[PDB]
């Protein structure tokens, strides 16, 4: 039932739409709170500003449709919401921009409106379109090995995107059934089926397959396709090496930690309160190696004798040890040495960064903990350290 | 003798002191073909006026300097220079929409004045620096292979790069000089020359090896690193098959054409003068193979019985083919049916564009040309047929 142009034709609505409103509940507010706008901004300046407004809200959605193409190309949700923030401060300074050569205050208001509003606007008209079912494109996965159902994982792991994976293909596979799919030999039925979307996640040793794949989409003059592999130049981008990446995420585990220890005190001096009943000390240090090697007392909710469990509560103490610069809100699981062993090679990994209260695999065996942990030091930004942050929350509310 | 620091101290004072030079020749043809810019522009806006455009000014250098990152990254000239021409664009639109909101000769005047200077005279202050020995960094290449010294050649094919390769690496090296290079097999000699630049060029067969040398100069903090090769996702744009694309090509293509007719006339009237004293027709229709395969009399200046070889100048009248489409200026050099068969499976890419009067080969054997065809018409774009017709004007000069 998939259908491309009304799914872009909504967004586009979507966008401009929500993006006047912005602005129109800016001067609500200012109305409500104030009484004059008048007094700030006057009439004959309205029709004006708001055409002003208008033409920068489609030059938006404009540099959304023909530049970013979000309309014809998916992307994560988190990288839409990076991209799509990036985006809409550069038009905000923009607006500041035309204003200063020309209010403060209506200005921080439609734009903290805006970044609120238009991406949870395009989520919720992208969930109910999805419930019409024309969101949901049929999808075409090339590989019966590891890669090609750890891809599908992948796809399930965010159905945002709206990739439904119908079948899969490939000429030599062994099984019938790959994650309980149907699996294609006979590529007529593949060529038969032509909207169908295709994924090629043919292994490393069978990547030659991808090149003659890459050759017969091509032929059939199929645009839906991509790749997720097993004079070019690749930067390796080691952000945790830099000293003004690493000053940023004190400044922002500080402001969050004691931001949080405001809002959580009330619920941990109960606890306090409630488990010291028994007359012992309700926090504990324990010995767990954190930066460079170093030994730090991670500070925790007593849980044994001289419900918090269930609700991962015992883990708030550590917002002190964050005070004093142990750890991190995001990073990887706190270990004992023994467990320092199971990195092996990766060590170097794990006692690059600070450690944190939760990390990529938290919200995504020991393997593969230890591959989540080395990734998310390898590949660390702020916008990851919100994404885990906010997927924390999340998973803590469900 | 090479010095970072002082090349990009003097390319920001460069570029900073000719972008207000610009302005500052604006204002002086505008004073001297008019007399009086009080008239358009009266005094009271100078000063602001011209503090605006200093704004403008670093924050173009701002731009170039920690987002474009030209003083510490070396690109090609012609890369490099429709990155500036991009950026400079970009801020016409920014300084346009600024002047909007408050001449547009005085503008059009000093940022074409600005788009000619800032790019040559930049190309100036390297060579001058070039000169001065601060501007050629020394670089050891890895591999004793093929791709090494492909690599080594096209870096010599650009020599205002300011990458002198001063020796090679190859632990398994079969020769004692490549390209008469000195070849290291020891690499204590590499550790004991550390600002040495490094340039990993292995074949595929060996880019394990590469994998290793990418973890070695990681150890020893060598931040100067590079790789030539012999989930990502790769969007392989084939811009010829875009409509829009094509109409661009077809009216640059006639534009390009008729002041190229306009500027030649005389000369080309003038050696049909000299030529029909035989008495027979000068200018003389060729059967080739063009778009489709579509065979074309291409009209060329008659060389032989019923000086402009050496000067080329034969060519001159597939301009008038270019009048009616079956040519362009920049594509494969046009051959016979017979030599149709030498591009074996790359027919199908020279049949796909209108072939032109130069090409990528021209400037830059028989599969070398072939090679060098395909991989202009994969990867075409409006830049590169710029970039050939100046290298085809330069090689005609010289």
């Amino acid at each position: 039932k998939y259908n491309p142009q009304l799914c872009k034709i909504f967004l586009a609505i979507s966008d401009l739409i929500f993006f006047n409103l912005a602005l129109w509940f800016s001067l609500g507010c200012v109305y409500f709170i104030f009484d004059q706008v008048q007094r700030f901004i006057p009439q004959d300046q309205l029709d004006t500003r708001v055409i002003t407004h208008f033409i920068l809200s489609v030059v938006c959605v404009g540099w959304f449709w023909i530049r970013l193409r979000h309309y014809t190309y998916r992307k994560p949700f988190w990288y839409e919401l990076k991209e799509i923030f990036r985006t809409i401060v550069i038009f905000a300074i923009f607006d500041l921009a035309l204003i200063a050569f020309t209010s403060r205050y209506v200005w921080v208001f439609c734009w903290t409106f805006a970044l609120i509003l238009v991406p949870f606007f395009r989520a919720l008209t992208k969930h109910l379109l999805n419930k019409l079912g024309i969101w949901k494109k049929k999808t075409i996965i090339l590989g019966s090995g590891q890669n090609a159902r750890g891809a599908y994982s992948a796809l399930q792991s965010e159905e945002m995107m709206g990739f439904d994976v119908i079948a899969f293909f490939d000429t030599d596979a062994s099984d019938a059934e790959i994650n309980m799919l149907p699996v294609i030999k006979d590529t007529e039925i593949i060529w038969d089926l032509n909207d169908v979307h295709y994924i090629l996640a043919y292994e490393y040793t069978e990547l030659e397959k991808t090149h003659f794949w890459l050759r017969e989409l091509s032929k059939h003059h199929c645009r839906s396709v991509t790749v997720v592999p097993s004079v070019m130049l690749l930067r390796i981008q080691n952000n945790l090496a830099k000293r003004s990446s690493r000053f940023l995420k004190r400044t922002f585990d500080i402001v969050c930690s004691i931001m949080i220890l405001i809002i959580a005190s009330p619920l941990m001096i109960y606890l306090w309160y409630k488990v010291t009943r028994d007359g012992g000390p309700a926090i504990y240090g324990h010995q767990r190696v954190g930066r460079h090697g170093k030994l730090f007392p991670c500070y925790k909710f007593r849980s044994m004798v001289m419900f918090i469990r269930k609700t991962s509560l015992d883990e708030l103490p550590q917002l002190f040890n964050v005070l004093k610069g142990d750890m991190s809100l995001v990073g990887p699981r706190p270990i004992v040495s023994d467990e320092l062993e199971r990195y092996c090679d990766d060590v170097d990994y794990y006692l690059m960064a600070k450690p944190g209260m939760t990390g990529l695999w938290q919200v995504s065996d020991y393997d593969t903990r230890v591959y989540f942990d080395s990734w998310y030091v390898k590949n660390w930004t702020l916008w990851n350290d919100i994404a885990i942050l906010f997927k924390t929350a999340k998973v803590v509310l469900r």
